[PDB]
């Protein structure tokens, strides 16, 4: 279905180092629909709770951290397959082993500061859409470029 | 002084030819910094209070209709001087006048669909942030690349 | 040999999204020479001949019409191993799957509007050149940056 | 009217050099409508005819030979003002003093090797077009992105 | 004459925001041959003779401890009318005045942090070249792609 | 660790395809720091020395006479796991085998004129390094923009 939305949130590694935009654009060339978006300085209980899942590893405190160190833009995209997709253009936990071509292949080297963040899947990315955006802060309808779906 | 801002917004027309992210990374390269940014749809009378100046103009109907017929991406950017250089950036009214390298000389034809609002003066920029953005919203503390200012 | 070509057809959607252009580059980039080019309506007929191998298939018929509903940019392009390597540069069929840095991975979503068409072999490429081109166009001498070739 | 025409050619140097791409790509994103498109190496009485307006002046020769001297892409773009605005695109007659941001200005050097030929007027836009291409060459009906014309 | 020659250096602030490549391409895109390359770390000495025009002016020591505060890349580039060419593709002294299309336009903020030096003459290029490079360091047989001039 | 350095050669077919500073520019937004940089025409001893270890296979002959034949551009970058990082964004040894976002998959076609040399590891990275490059004209001082590194 083409309705599939993703969060995205460019972390403040890579708002700090001006690649917001490139970022925006690469996934507005892809053609998925811009459906949610506004910069932010996580509190840390957004930043828990987003970070849920490794509440219990050790390296869960400087995940916690470093998000709320400073502003992120938090996206949400939709399109078919976005989820799988979007986190293909990013590339792999590790920048230095992501492919020239991604997001974290071209610009990042440290996986502690992998510039970007993607859903890992459809259910983690509606609860992170819920976490992050209250729902009038989303687009309802949605009208993508009519050259793009058969 | 550098901690002058600037009000922009991507029209209608600018989100739905995919040219965010584009418009977004030339005032990051720039060295402006984003201090806010949200997509949203404007309701009439946030569009009627930004058009006010025309409000005894014909045309100010349909810059009003226009600018809420869809989503729309507001943004602040930060920077010394960056009211008359975001203009620059820009072009002038009519894209076909304007020059290669602005952003309404690159991608526009027409007046009526000319991409990008930018505010055109100091005075008119911290109204219409004030206008488009909560206090809540905006960045407080400001810190640019110290390679860019002396 | 250098001699090689291939056929490649920036088909409706990619043409209506205004690709054409970053198409084309992305071959003279590669060192690959444009040896046919020209804009056309594909009339039924070259179509129906163009897809013959899946006019037993049921959706032959949704090919047919797709590729005739619109402007098509068809291109002949010369270069050493050019029949893979464009294919390589194109993606694979579902542009979702298709890797950044490839033509669909950079640039579709779906199936069906996946873009472009690149000939799968050698020779399926010297039967769609002679099928969309008259000899007369096609460049008989080709001359590559000297600093291509060993 | 945004049904204006206007008559591009890139000339063999700009073929050879690779520019053929990022040249039609700079009018696909300005919002021009690519109506006519196809390579050829110009004979001399198409030349001759091209150039006839300086068939009393000396360099006439020069300029018929360069021009017959290897493939040229051959173009008709089509929107509001684009014979003006593909001037503008495009940079004066000396690359040398053409803006960045303009074709001349970003690639050349030498006023004989200027790279692109674009009509300098409605009328002369009229003439070379029928004198470059079959009418069945040429687009009939033209569809712009929507988002460019009020 | 194509022979000339100016001498650009990439200073701190640029090589520092990583514009080194990006400031490279856009003289090599426009035709010029570079000739002389190098980075290096200015000494107190080469600065104040790089700058001893200013030499009597208060600013002239904020200049020379800039250019030593970190790496430089210095080069030389070769072509027809390369001077007075790369000052118009490097912008004015005040970056912010500069237009979009040209260096400072592009990157720049502050006239402090302009980001490069181009000679701005050809007798000022033809001291800075001696100034900053051996003549080992330079090219002495310059072959330009034959496409460039007439 | 983040002080590790690679040595990279742009041999001289990707000078003279000015391929130069687009090279450069993936390294540097990547965020590998230019240690070391210049531009030079190879002897056949620094040549044969380069290759030495192909010294007893018969096209060691035609790869000294290459390098030697124009400029180069040697560099030197440091950063985390550049050695292996540099390798994948250059491609593989066959241009058109290697993946479209590579150096070698976006511009060549050719394994005699792939464009571009690296460092295999860190043990040649090291020997070529210093035999290329005298210790004065490798920074000492190393700093990256800290939000790369955690």
């Amino acid at each position: 279905v083409n309705k599939e939305r993703t969060f995205l949130a460019v972390k403040p590694d890579g708002v700090a180092r001006g690649l917001v935009g490139e970022i925006i654009a690469r996934y507005e060339k892809k053609g998925f629909v811009l459906v949610g978006l506004k910069q932010l300085v996580p509190t840390k209980d957004l930043a828990e709770s987003h970070y849920a899942e490794h509440k219990e590893r050790p390296f869960f405190g400087g995940l916690v951290s470093f998000i709320t160190s400073g502003p992120v833009v938090a996206m949400v995209f939709e399109g078919k397959g976005v989820v799988a997709s979007a986190r293909l253009m990013i590339g792999v936990t590790n920048p230095l082993a992501s492919a020239g071509g991604s997001i974290r292949g071209d610009f990042g080297v440290d996986v502690g500061r992998n510039i970007i963040h993607g859903s890992d899947s459809v259910e983690s990315a509606n609860r992170e859409i819920a976490l992050w955006f209250k729902p009038e802060e989303l687009l309802t309808e949605v009208k993508p470029n009519p050259n793009l779906y058969e």
